């Protein structure tokens, strides 16, 4: 089987369509997601054209081996997709209507900078390498691009499944390659975060601020240091939820800031005690009294500054 | 092999049945469960009809390659099922009786809101795509829908295995599809949780309440803060058992409330000390005395409120 | 290939035998184990009978495709076994000596109630579905049921590999099914437990009992609460070894009891302090003095009760 | 199919080229990385030569089964690559132009001594075993050696993808083997480290140094020991990020040094207290006063020494 | 294809050779290791002999399907090896020279008693089952037994790759089987251990010994108990490195001893305080003074006894 010949010198148009059946296994660390979808393909092969009246049939059904089918691959997959041809149908003019059900693990980069208020665009790149006899170009049949209503991705709101109609045609290793960008838009379900992550983390930090209404150095050391341990322990507890990024994230910055605050609170506690011990309790008391306002205010201000920088 | 032709214009009825052999690997995080079962299929193909008299046989046995078999797939599977044809049997009228043993990893969403007193409905969706020559419709042979008595799912009580008789017929990618909902009802085995999770978690919270029979600020800071660490550590210890939900769960609400109580207990401890230090021990003593009743009562009340809201 | 025909109306006997080559991956949580073994099958097919004198051969060797072989499956496997036919041999009478090497992941429930002094019976259920032409029944050739001496399962003592000779013949989906129970008996290697789990866990509890020879409420709060943290931390450390059971285990009950003891020790510590503070040190001292004997005695008593209930 | 025969006694030159499509799953522990790339092969097999005039085509396309293709393997792969032949193109001289898309898990050792400021050279070794009829030698077509601009490896900066043109020809098991070294140069994205790992780890160590402005042995024991716990807990928190090396890493030497500092700080705290208790507070005060400068200075010096030794 | 016939009644000798290409994934817990190697096989089949003069060629190349090849399997593999036939070569006398490249996950037990100063012998057991027509016996061609110099196993020093020349012949399931033991000797790279595991673990224990230069019961309780927590936390931190053995290991014994020492140190701390409180400070002081020497001495001694006991 050879490709259909051009009437003039025109490229072959392969009309594509992806319909999402199942969407699962979004791995935040691996930046991969698993997909189970239909891949629809369409092209004209005049060599397959028939007279419906003499044939008695409106449509002819073929086996994949029997006819020429374009070699469509995905760019951003781990291994080649597991595909099962559902149907091949030929109409009198030689139009081929191909359909297969496939499962694939797709590599799509994720941006955690706005976590947990982040939205993501998942990419599925379709590609075709042109042959010596003729050039092959990809196209999008928007009527054949969809997703099952039941498609769920735990922790995310599935916004849209679309395709960038204009293919990316380019040369690679002395041949033409026509690329298609299919986009799955998702946004994170940030509710649970507040009572599960933020709130208990703020309570632990607020407990260390009680050292500003105490003069007992022993009680203060216990308050600041024991809360620091509790904070680390709490982080270990929530660790699963927070992401491992090589860059600086919003939640990541807040966490860093909380660590800085434990350090500054220690300095205060240490300073207050040294002044008291070095017989200047008026200064010690003024610093502690100031800290009572300074700490929440500077925290609230710095949080506003961060939120602004990230959004 | 082409599909059997219609006598008039009627669709082909494929009588289905699923008999559960093994049920295992219910992954609470992935919302997947592995199944090992029999899939029974039955349809009429008159091209296979024979006279039992001139043949001498009551039944004819065929190889899957030899005859036409409908392309039945599952909707909510990760990859296509691993199937092995057990038997194909044609009765004289041309009625085919297909049987295969298959294993599949099924995606079924789970609702953790009532954990660990939650019940779940696991779905197995059967599907058939209609062809150009004829429409195919799925049906349920209730005598062929069952489950092995030995079917076990560690941590769950297997209630029922049933099917929604009326198929969901709809159009997809320009062709008809007939869908069947098979339901596996399971309810959780919540015993262990009381002595394993709830009770030790209540003991740690009760230890913090002893700060209401103490005046030593140092001892009180140690009681409240060290129990807070112990609580977090205990949560890390039970972490495996509790589920990672993007929404608010019953167990998760209790946990949040316990965090709030540690914060309020700190406020009390802090207030009691400030009043004492600021020379008003009568108020400090009244607050501590009240807390002794207030804390258990408010706890018991808010737990009743929560239980009521969730159940 | 069709099944061998019956002389009268008798069922076909398939003589089975499993010889364990390798045993590995016993997953305590999944209740699965991986197996690599030989499966031997034997039956008489008179159509295959030959004259050794004219043939010059004592035995004829066939390819699996060439002759009829019974469809033997395992009930409690995840997916169908990976089998490789080692040999097929026919003797002049038509006796078939089949042999294959297979690997499979077996689902066998485990009972953790007596952990770490538990023994288990692993099941491998062989099955054959009868055909329309004749009934098939399984049998056990005990000379062909064994296990390699080198078979090891880390942490267990491999007791025996046997089969329940009497098959379980029953009806399923309108046909006869003959089932065989192969049993692998294993018992746990509980040595390490004592120095690794029990002993350090008892030492931490005993440290908390030193609060009965102290009057310092601050030192006592530190002893009881810090040991409670240490206990939880130790549990997190050993967590890998202990099992996640939905029911009550022996080891599990001891752990619960240890949590109760930390709570009672807190009550004592709290009571002793309140009496002292409320100017009744004679009562406080009597309670503490009693606790010194009460705590070890009640602990020892309850453990005896627990051991008795579980064994 | 046998190899093409030599015109004289010359070896067959196979011109190779690898073009990186996707780069993912760099496992720091396993020292493996997953790759999805094009493998281009080119050789002359005159047996395939054709007259374009008689054939009516300028280039002939073949199926892999139809012609002889060299047995190219990778040395450092886990299992054999998953390859899919994209195109086989024969020009009239008999020049074959092969192309396949493959995915493979490549084993390449990593050097963590300079982590997180480490750079790595990933190797992909191409190999061909010579046959009895003629010798096969590998070559590099540099125009066919590249990488997609979109190639990303989370946490790394992809420097270059090159090949050592000169093959490593050697004898193995009585036959010639021609080896090619393809090199992927990567350098780590160390930003996040500072606010994520170092900074909070330095703050915890600095908190322990406050014991040099305190005389309370109880407060000092709490400062040193509680910070030590906090440090260990923090290490458990960052454990995922730091690597498990059998040798000494730069980050690892810093961590070891931090442990030594907690030990020396304990000695000081212990010494200061013993001198005070043994009625020599002048010495105790001088040691503590010195420590205030000694500890940061010695730390800063030893970190400079470490950095120097590693870089 | 049948096996080559014997000239007299002699068995067929299959000359084997394994050449290690890659060695990876040594799983200390699973006691498995992955291996990528060449398997060379050689035997004489006179039915494949040819007159070099009449034939024209000295070596006849065959496809695996074309000739008889002995069924060689590995005993201690999880599933059957992934093999790819590299070459089949028949000399004029009928001497077959087989070569395949295979990858397999091999089960080999490990002995952790001397960890981290352990050495291991990894086994790869080759096996052949004899047939009805002829007995098959394995042999070792030592010139074909080797390993690539680049073979690395992170954390281990690869000592040797050898084979026990004398096969283990025995009967199994009524037939003869010839077994070959190939041995890979490895020894652990124990450097990192000292600064990573031992040293920080000794520092934490030494901190607890400072309680012997203190009289403050509160400071002592804090020293002993807080270090005990730190020790457990440190163990959780290093847990990945240490192995899960059902038997007593050297490291495991040291760890147990360290737990005993924390318990004895508590007793001392408790005793010292009781004597002081019960008005006998002379005894309390003598015990504490003795402990200062007793604890390090008894520790150092018990370690020599342990070291000797294990080596
Ligand atoms: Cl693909
Ligand atoms: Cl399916
Ligand atoms: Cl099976
Ligand atoms: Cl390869
Ligand atoms: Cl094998």
């Amino acid at each position: 089987v050879s490709p259909p010949p051009p009437i003039a010198d025109e490229p072959l148009t392969v009309n594509t369509g992806i319909y999402l059946i199942e969407c699962y296994s979004l791995d935040d660390k691996a930046e991969t997601f698993k997909v189970n979808a239909f891949l629809s393909l369409s092209w004209k092969d005049r060599r397959l054209a028939f007279d419906p009246v003499r044939s008695g049939v409106r449509v002819k059904t073929y086996e994949p081996e029997a006819i020429w089918i374009p070699e469509i691959r995905f760019v951003n997959v781990e291994n080649a997709r597991d595909a099962d041809v559902v149907d091949i149908s030929v109409s009198p003019d030689g139009t081929v209507q191909y359909l297969e059900r496939f499962s694939a693990r797709v590599l799509s980069p994720l941006d955690f900078r706005r976590y947990p208020f982040d939205s993501q665009t998942l990419h599925i790149y379709l590609i075709v390498r042109s042959v010596d006899t003729r050039n092959i170009v990809l196209a999008v049949d928007l009527e054949k691009v969809g997703k099952n209503d039941d498609v769920f991705l735990t922790g995310w709101d599935i916004e849209s499944f679309t395709a960038v109609v204009k293919p990316a045609n380019f040369a690679l290793e002395d041949r033409l390659e026509s690329k298609l960008d299919y986009q799955l838009r998702i946004s994170r379900q940030y509710f649970s975060y507040i009572p599960n992550i933020i709130l208990p983390m703020l309570f632990i930090l607020f407990i260390s601020w009680t050292a500003f209404w105490s003069t007992s150095y022993e009680a203060n050391v216990t308050l600041v240091v024991s809360t620091l341990i509790a904070f680390i322990a709490f982080n270990i507890l929530v660790e699963t939820n927070l992401p491992k990024t090589p860059y600086m994230t919003y939640t990541g910055a807040i966490i860093f800031m909380i660590y800085l605050f434990y350090f500054v609170a220690v300095i205060e506690v240490t300073v207050q005690h040294y002044l008291k011990v070095e017989s200047q309790p008026a200064r010690a008391a003024s610093i502690t009294r100031a800290s009572r306002i300074a700490f929440p205010v500077v925290f609230l201000l710095a949080n506003i500054i961060l939120a602004f920088l990230f959004f």
